[PDB]
């Protein structure tokens, strides 16, 4: 039973994490054989590579869209063969879903995590008034966004913000930029709002992924800045040893390894020619499988590492 998967780029940290577990799954089943793909950033190369994979025959696809929106794309691909995909981490359109009787998709509640990072947020302000700057009760904040259009930037921007609001803390957006989840893009983008006019004026770091985060407490070192604090969203090791040493103030954890579980597990199963849940305990709503996000900081570091 062989499976073909594609993954946006192998570069993507936390995307890492989920293809080694996928990986796992797959060298454990003696019956299946995952054929592994890095699309290196470029949709028009995951889609040649799709179109290799069908080639070889393949009996399900599990793909990491470099695009959500080319989504419709892969599906009329794989219905060429009737062969199942499982789309996962990048959400397709509810549209592009629903036109295939074969299409899956595993992710997350995207909002969540963006309610989750506010209320922490909302948390350390309180327990530090010192972090108000300028003294006017409101947080003066940057926010470095993931890829646009991608449903996780565009929720977790902003949720985070709107839950802030929501418990009665104002705030005051400085800048905004997307460094496309990037480590290095983020650390250039925060390095030049460290080097501009409002550099003094910025109480707090929001950062859609720990990726991002970790650029941007790497140029508030090199700025001497690092009592700003920084917030991130996916518990990356990286991020949560940041977490101990206080570099970073919060993170939330992305559940890389039930996403994995649930997207290896779906495709197996479809590749068999079985309802996409037999054996599991998975919860597929209209084809849909969401996995639960926590929050993680100093106070209850300990349940994660
Ligand atoms: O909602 C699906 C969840 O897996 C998306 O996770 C994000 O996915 C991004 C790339 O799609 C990037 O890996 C970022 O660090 C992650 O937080
Ligand atoms: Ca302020
Ligand atoms: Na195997």
């Amino acid at each position: 039973t062989r499976i073909g998967v594609t993954i946006y780029k192998y570069d993507d940290n936390f995307m890492s994490v989920v293809r080694k577990a996928i990986e796992k799954d797959g060298k454990s089943a003696p019956d299946v054989q995952l054929l592994m793909n890095d699309s290196q950033n470029d949709q028009s190369k995951q889609n040649d590579q799709i179109d290799v994979l069908l080639a070889k025959g393949v009996k399900a696809l599990a793909i990491n869209l470099v695009d959500p929106a080319a989504a419709g794309t892969v599906i009329e691909k794989a219905r060429g063969q009737n062969v199942p995909v499982v789309f996962f981490n990048k959400e397709p359109s509810r549209k592009a879903l629903d036109s295939y009787d074969k299409a899956y998709y595993v992710g997350t509640d995207s909002k969540e995590s963006g309610v989750i990072q506010g209320d922490l947020i909302a948390k350390h302000w309180q327990a530090n008034q010192g972090w108000d700057l300028n003294k006017d009760g409101k947080i003066q904040y940057v926010l470095l966004k993931g890829e646009p259009g991608h449903p996780d930037a565009e929720a977790r921007t902003t949720y985070v913000v709107k839950e802030l609001n929501d418990k009665g803390i104002q705030t005051e957006q400085l800048a905004l930029d997307t460094a496309m989840w990037d480590t290095a893009q983020a650390k250039d983008k925060m390095d030049a709002w460290l080097s501009g006019p409002n550099a003094n004026k910025i109480e707090v770091v929001i950062a859609n992924n720990d990726a991002m985060a970790m650029g941007a407490v790497e140029a508030l070192k090199a700025h001497n800045k690092s009592s700003i604090p920084v917030f991130g969203v996916d518990a990356l090791p990286e991020a949560l040893a940041l977490v101990k040493s206080g570099a970073m103030a919060g993170t939330v954890l992305n559940d890389a390894n039930n996403q994995a579980k649930a997207t290896f597990d779906l495709a197996k199963n479809l590749a068999e020619g079985k309802g996409a849940a037999d054996g599991t305990s998975w919860k597929i709503e209209n084809k849909i499988v969401r996995v639960p996000y926590v929050g993680v900081d100093k106070d209850n570091l300990s349940e994660f590492t």
